[PDB]
């Protein structure tokens, strides 16, 4: 419910750092990726957590949009993520 | 921040219903994603709040990875709404 769209307010407010938190404008690196991971899903902050997901997470960290990970794309990579990490996604 | 992850594991929830409200396991339908903008972007129950992006917002919603919306697509979709809806993302 509403938990979604308050959650996407969030998100606008992670890119206005996540994207203009070093100089980018409304996108984000391969490297700026990860501490969206490792500054919200500590979890991986150790990775080794899901080795099969390790493969996954980082198949998509590894692409980002093949440059910089735009708008849909961090709300994309995370949700790969987080789909992959540990919750209701494929039971957890 | 961890906005996103605890965002996150707030969708793993949003899902669980949004997937599995009606019959289907985890995806959804050009249907309950209404439901998914309705339930939660309430400014869109009017739609016409945004004509260029209601444009967008259903250039998506018709597509829906042609299909259903899955785990990463509802994120997604609900992704090119929130960005085309009215928040930091692209000023608002």
């Amino acid at each position: 419910m509403s938990e979604l769209e308050k959650a996407v307010v969030a998100l606008i407010d992670v890119f206005h750092q996540y994207s203009g938190r070093e100089g980018d404008k409304h996108k984000l690196k391969k490297s700026e990726l990860k501490e969206l991971i490792n500054n919200e899903l500590s979890h991986f902050l150790e990775e080794i957590k899901e080795q099969e997901v390790v493969d996954k997470v980082m198949e998509t960290l590894d692409s980002d949009g093949d440059g910089e990970c735009d708008f849909q794309e961090f709300m994309a990579f995370v949700a790969m993520i987080t789909t992959a990490c540990h919750e209701f996604f494929e039971h957890e």
